[PDB]
């Protein structure tokens, strides 16, 4: 499903997103926007054979199983499959986790790179939330 901005911008917020671990909704679109297009069935293999997989592209390596990733770890114990619903529960569920592993949102290579410091509220501008 590719969610249009301010629908998923809605259910990160009911999800209870909204500045989580202090980081406002804005934020986590923009990571969104820049990691899948707002595509929940996204993935992209890197370069260590792991694989991103979600709106969030969340990585097999540490976070989800999905049997192909030698020596990771399923931090989320989730298949990397879940992150792929229409539904968006498990992408928000583990990305809460990862956001809480110690380094906020830079855990999100694009949310440091075009995300951070700039302004993310125009994200979620014109939303009903």
């Amino acid at each position: 499903k590719v969610f249009g901005r301010c629908e998923l911008a809605a259910a990160m917020k009911r999800h209870g997103l909204d500045n989580y671990r202090g980081y406002s909704l804005g934020n986590w679109v923009c990571a969104a926007k820049f990691e899948s297009n707002f595509n929940t069935q996204a993935t992209n293999r890197n370069t260590d054979g792991s694989t991103d997989y979600g709106i969030l592209q969340i990585n097999s390596r540490w976070w989800c199983n999905d049997g192909r990733t030698p020596g990771s770890r399923n931090l989320c114990n989730i298949p990397c499959s879940a992150l792929l619903s229409s539904d968006i529960t498990a992408s928000v569920n583990c990305a809460k986790k990862i956001v809480s592993d110690g380094n906020g949102m830079n855990a999100w290579v694009a949310w440091r790179n075009r995300c951070k410091g700039t302004d993310v509220q125009a994200w979620i501008r014109g939303c009903r939330l």
